[PDB]
């Protein structure tokens, strides 16, 4: 595979959001890895509504601003029919009532499909797919503060995780350190959070963080 990637440069990418004070990771996760799907198969970039997954996915198994699943979220696309932009369904960071119209639906998917669980099947799907959804462990004070570098938390769990972001690359950073390897996350903290937005996570370092433990992306 390349040495590197990064699909931001490819323009596969939208801007990065702020989630606020609603547990909707998982719905930018979701959104992320369609809007990748989506250009790949059009050409077109088009922010997606999560406000239409948080409001319309629960019948799927997820629970707005209390959690949900990537493949939740794929698995409504395809039963919906749809899923709307953000401009005609825009972003309230709550639970409201769903209120999705075919008319103004931009993506559609067929399923979803889910990397074998090992750090190499995921850079593969990387260099090749597009972004990818993963599931990560987010739950430490040293990922809240997070600013720059490659991220190694020596207490990250690869099976506990609780935030789901996106994997737009990977790389080798040169700092002489036995912490080059990287893989390159898009997060939905704002762009003040990390490197605007992004966080470079340790690669090839026994999963860690959990990151090639639930990765995967819908099928266009
Ligand atoms: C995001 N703001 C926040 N986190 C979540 O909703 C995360 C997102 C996924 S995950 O990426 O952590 C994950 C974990 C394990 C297997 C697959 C995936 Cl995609 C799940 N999650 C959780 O925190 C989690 C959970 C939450 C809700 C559900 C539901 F039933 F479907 F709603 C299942 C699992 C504990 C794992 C903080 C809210």
């Amino acid at each position: 595979a390349p040495r590197s990637v990064d699909w931001r440069e490819k323009g596969y990418v939208t801007p990065v959001k702020n989630q606020g004070q609603c547990g909707s990771c998982w719905a930018f996760s979701a959104t992320g890895a369609l809007e990748g799907q989506m250009f790949r198969k059009t050409g077109r970039l088009i922010s997606l509504s999560e406000q239409n997954l948080v409001d319309c996915s629960g019948p799927q198994g997820n629970e707005g601003c209390n959690g949900g699943l990537m493949d939740y979220a794929f698995q409504y696309v395809q039963d919906n029919g749809g899923l709307d932009s953000e401009e005609s369904y825009p972003y309230e960071a709550t639970e409201e009532s769903c209120k999705y119209n075919p008319k103004y639906s931009v993506a559609n998917d067929t399923g979803f499909v889910d990397i074998p669980k090992q750090e190499k099947a995921l850079m593969k799907a990387v260099a090749t797919v597009g972004p990818i959804s993963v599931a990560i462990d987010a739950g430490h004070e040293s990922f809240l503060f997070y600013k720059e570098g490659i991220y190694f938390e020596p207490d990250c769990s690869s099976e506990d995780m609780d935030h789901g972001v996106l994997v737009v690359g990977y790389g080798f950073e040169s700092t002489e350190s036995d912490n080059n390897k990287y893989w390159l996350v898009k997060n939905s903290w704002g762009e003040e959070w990390g490197m605007g937005g992004y966080v470079k996570m340790a690669k090839d370092r026994r999963n860690h963080c959990g990151i090639a433990s639930a990765a995967s992306y819908p099928t266009v």
